[PDB]
């Protein structure tokens, strides 16, 4: 029933009753664990030319709507059940309803509370919500990207924001965010299928190609983006280069790092998942906080299908790379994850590294322990990719499962 | 597509399907609800002590599911050989209600389960394991001689071996073998004044209990401990393992010539000895087996955990590093050069040892050989990726599927 969870470096145990609370399958069966796959297999989105089941849909909204107002307080109170006759009322007579920017506020913030795979959460209550589902135009959207880019970047001093786009609508086509981040490097295709930039975003910066962008030639050319509005092409918009803050990487001590003439986004922002809320369903809702140092360091800059500079590094060093027990890329890696926070601390632009990062993390698992009996977490992915053991998490059990509101994968638009 | 778990490799953009899963016959703790996948000691497989007979019934399913699997192994399904071997094992259970297996089905059973183990990373290696053979065991002091002779021809002088050691299967109502120490080879954890520990934590309850049966401790941080052998209905024998036969590895750096001062050093030979083996339903209770290290398991999580012997900090001081901020990464730094310092002093004294790198390089083909020969790979990917520069080796990006085959190693309850 209530999974005990243990933490084997302190000896201290911990029941989950959070996890009845979920409504959601996952990808496991006690047959076989699926933990550790990225991607659903069904537990997609599926399109939405159809009205949900009046019948499911009504019951995700009272629930919501049950959440909202224990929130504040004020369960079973008059607004409460008023507020539901409301949403019974839409459902009835359209087959859907509508949030107010409260209860949008309240539960973009729960989603976020909610992700499994999320790091940074204890700072979860601390997010600005822009309404944006007065757009109507993939421009209006350009617009609203700019004022949340700029919103969240603060100078380096970075703000965690989601901006949300008109909901899905039964039979209309969505508003969509072609690009998997606000901010990405062009990733071209060229002599024997080498890539100059970043390789994981090849097809999108081919797909802006196609749809009239000019090009560059480097390593790190920031991307355009392709906004789309409903049932239509979508549109090509560059970012205003003043409005994409980046910084140089250069290291503390190795005086050619800097050489090497590395450098990375300052905003990482989230632009391709589905945000749902009371069975209401949000295409394009952009999300962004501020990088753990791992995430560049180590993952873009050294995954061996990114930007692979590890032997470079390697070489630089004039370390052993002839084989693997000199563990030169251990090496490099940690060097390369310095080079990063000692980049970013100089740049004045907010950064946690990913020892900070954990520490925070257990606090929050206690936090969440004491205000809702659990805390679902994906232990794969809050564990650091590198010096694993060394973080507190690591030694952590957890439970992963499915709470809503939610951030949910979804196809991608083309 | 397939009806079975699509499984990716994000490096290589490469997928396979796993279909043999669809072999297990025992649940593991997950549900469509929630993943239970990172709990050590989900109770699931732990074979709790069933001291009464088991129900003929469920045994004789299980030996049957064994069975069918050796004679497919030898490729003798549906012979002649396979049909009286089924009809003698169902005889056996019937008079006697048990029953035992032939020599070659055990070292056909060990191999597959160490070939089946989720957690090791190792595995390429399955096919080479030596089987020693001890079911006539019938005294705690032999079990003693047995085990020694397996330290003996493990450890080979450094150039270590594969192998197994199965003590007789446990009996109705009658008391099972075993062996008390989680490992042949453990350093004892001295509980101090001011409730610290000398030595290693891990092992301060075995090492209470060795005192509480007549053993004269020490005082050092790296004394072996003896062990506590036990036979059916008799209670735990003391023994203390001759030095000679624990061969040590000093430890020191390749460049930080101080590191040598520090006086750390490590054991060679890893045999976990505190595990069940079971094969068609028939429970060795008493089954060391050992390999050899990866270099992580030592470097990072016997030096470095903090419930270890953490030693982060000392080293990182002598390193002279900024202990006082964590964008400094000192613990990465002292990290490294640590899992470094059991590389080379390893390779020094000649004795067998392999990096993470090799290790998940290894593993990575493993996988591709299994997915040939038997259609998928069971695998824990939390125990298989290392507990350092996880995404710089290969099974990071490898998506796994994670379920319960038999033969198998499992959890048993401690006998105390
Ligand atoms: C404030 C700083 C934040 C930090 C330090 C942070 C850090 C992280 C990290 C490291 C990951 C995993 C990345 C990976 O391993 O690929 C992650 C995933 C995630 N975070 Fe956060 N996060 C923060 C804020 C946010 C915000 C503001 C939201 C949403 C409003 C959010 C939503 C998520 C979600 C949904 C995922 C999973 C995405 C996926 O499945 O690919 N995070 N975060
Ligand atoms: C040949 C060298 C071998 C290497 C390098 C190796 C390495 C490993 C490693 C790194 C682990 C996980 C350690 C941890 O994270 O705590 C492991 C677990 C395991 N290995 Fe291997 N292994 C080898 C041989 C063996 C042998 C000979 C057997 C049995 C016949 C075996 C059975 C297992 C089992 C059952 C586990 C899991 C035990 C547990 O859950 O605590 N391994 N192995
Ligand atoms: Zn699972």
């Amino acid at each position: 029933k209530f999974p005990r969870v243990k933490n084997w470096e302190l000896g201290s145990i911990t029941y989950d009753t959070l996890c009845a609370q979920s409504q959601q399958d996952g990808p496991c069966t006690p047959r076989r664990c699926l933990g550790s796959l990225v991607l659903p297999r069904k537990l997609q989105t599926r399109p939405s030319p159809g009205p949900p089941p009046a019948e499911q849909l009504l019951s995700q909204a009272r629930d919501f709507i049950n959440q909202y107002y224990s929130s504040i307080k004020r369960s079973g109170s008059q607004a409460h059940e008023e507020r539901l006759q409301e949403v019974e009322a839409e459902v009835a007579s359209t087959g859907t309803y509508h949030l107010r920017e409260s209860e949008l506020v309240f539960g973009a913030k729960q989603a976020w509370r909610n992700a499994p795979r999320c790091v940074g959460r204890i700072q979860w209550g601390k997010l600005q919500v822009f309404d944006a589902r007065d757009c109507s135009s993939a421009q209006e959207m350009f617009t609203y990207i700019c004022n949340h880019i700029k919103y969240a970047t603060n100078r380096g001093n970075l703000r965690s924001a989601i901006t949300v786009f008109p909901q899905r609508a039964p039979g209309r086509g969505d508003f969509r965010i072609w690009n998997s981040q606000l901010v990405r490097y062009a990733g071209y295709r060229q002599q024997d299928g080498s890539v100059r930039g970043d390789p994981a975003n090849v097809e999108i910066t081919e797909l802006c190609i196609q749809h009239g962008w000019t090009p560059g030639n480097g390593r790190f050319d920031v991307l355009p983006l392709l906004l789309q509005a409903p049932d239509e092409a979508p549109e090509l918009f560059v970012l205003p280069p003043e409005l994409v803050l980046e910084v140089p990487l250069e290291h503390p001590t190795l005086e050619w790092f800097a050489a090497l003439g590395l450098r990375w986004y300052a905003l990482p922002a989230v632009s391709n998942m589905l945000l749902e809320i009371g069975g209401l369903e949000f295409s394009a809702a952009p999300f962004s906080g501020w990088y753990m140092s791992t995430e560049i360091g180590t993952r873009n800059l050294c995954d061996p299908h990114r930007y692979n500079i590890l032997e470079d590094v390697a070489v630089c060093m004039d370390l052993d790379t002839r084989t693997t027990s000199s563990l030169w890329k251990d090496k490099a890696a940690v060097e390369i994850n310095l080079a990063v926070l000692h980049s970013f601390q100089l740049a004045k632009v907010t950064i946690v590294d990913h020892h900070a990062a954990t520490v925070s993390f257990m606090k929050h698992l206690d936090n969440e322990q004491k205000a809702r009996g659990g805390c679902p977490a994906d232990w794969a992915w809050i564990v650091p990719p590198i010096s694993g053991s060394l973080t507190p998490v690591f030694h952590q059990e957890m439970v992963n499962y499915i709470l809503s509101p939610a951030f949910r994968y979804q196809p991608d638009p083309w």
